[PDB]
């Protein structure tokens, strides 16, 4: 069970040791696609690919390759698409697939600039008045307002694809405080942002799968889905015993290599879904107090 878990292994320091665990137990499968020659400049690092399996396609039209994931989740029937954050080459290859998996929302993890480098394009527009048009896949996004709280942004944009003239609204989730490597702020931070792109619809299953990403789209990205899904489970069935958090990581790794970067990444999880737990087995009062203790006005 896992709080009595957590302590044992925090009592005993054991963190690196079960992270180290789960790295050595994790799926490794093929990445083909990925490592082939023409993909070179469509990957943002040489050692995070998309397992040949689960990899997304692009349904246009020469090159059907992004450096993206399907995380399916078959007991707790709920999907992800994980991705790197777009390179300045991929950023119409990005609103292709969320426009061709019929995708609600974007949760992003990342700043476009982490430690005096870009880890992320600049891939939706910034202002009203500027819109961005993607020649290569068709499709026109336009920023249509934001709501700016202290550590995270929500935009609503609109996507249109110009073959067909059809637009779908588009919700952008943008956690602006989250460092690579690290951790949020506090279970509370985490929770008020995880149950406001909860509350917005976009996880529904009558959406395309939510499309998460950081700048590798493993570390950060990782964390957020082992936590919303094992929340899930556990909501499901309303049985927080039920839910071994190490087993869902490691069935997530099926999907995807690398999900959750750190130990103390790991450590995080475990104290976001105990601390969610509270929500879901039935005391409402937690969420505002989430609210309140994210300091989010
Ligand atoms: C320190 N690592 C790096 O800077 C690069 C590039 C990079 C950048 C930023 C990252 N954080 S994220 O995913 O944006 O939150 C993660 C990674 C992962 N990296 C990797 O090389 C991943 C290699 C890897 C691949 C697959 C599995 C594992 C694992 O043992 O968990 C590790
Ligand atoms: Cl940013
Ligand atoms: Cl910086
Ligand atoms: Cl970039
Ligand atoms: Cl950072
Ligand atoms: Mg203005």
């Amino acid at each position: 069970e896992m709080e009595k878990e957590f302590e044992q292994i925090d009592k005993s320091g054991s963190w690196a040791a079960i992270y180290q665990d789960i790295r050595h137990e994790a799926s490794d499968f093929p990445c083909r696609v990925a490592k082939l020659p023409k993909n070179k400049n469509r990957n943002r690092y040489r050692d995070v690919s998309p397992f040949d399996h689960s990899r997304i396609k692009l349904h246009q039209e020469d090159n059907d390759y992004i450096n993206a994931s399907l995380i399916k989740m078959e007991e707790a029937q709920r999907s992800y698409i994980l991705t790197q954050g777009p390179l300045p080459n991929t950023c119409g290859h990005f609103w292709e697939m969320v426009w061709e998996q019929k995708s609600r929302g974007v949760v992003m993890l990342n700043r476009v600039m982490e430690k005096g480098s870009l880890k992320c394009a600049q891939y939706w527009p910034q202002k009203e008045e500027k819109e961005m048009i993607f020649e290569d896949t068709n499709l026109k996004l336009t920023l249509i307002s934001e709501d700016i709280k202290s550590y995270y942004t929500v935009r609503q944009l609109e996507l249109e694809n110009l073959t067909t003239q059809e637009t779908r609204e588009i919700l952008h989730f943008h956690y602006t405080t989250w460092p690579d490597f690290g951790v949020p702020e506090s279970p509370a931070s985490f929770l008020n942002f995880l149950f406001k792109v909860r509350e917005s619809g976009s996880l529904s299953p009558e959406h395309g799968p939510v499309v998460v990403h950081c700048s590798a789209g493993i570390g950060r990205s990782g964390t957020f889905c082992l936590a919303d899904t094992c929340l899930l489970l556990m909501d499901k069935r309303k049985d927080p015993s039920s839910v071994d958090i190490k087993k869902v990581l490691l069935e997530m790794r099926k999907f995807r290599m690398g999900l959750i970067q750190t130990a103390d990444q790991l450590r995080f999880s475990y104290l976001a879904v105990i601390e969610g737990a509270k929500f879901i087995m039935g005391d409402s009062s937690v969420q505002d107090q989430w609210k309140e203790l994210s300091h989010e006005d």
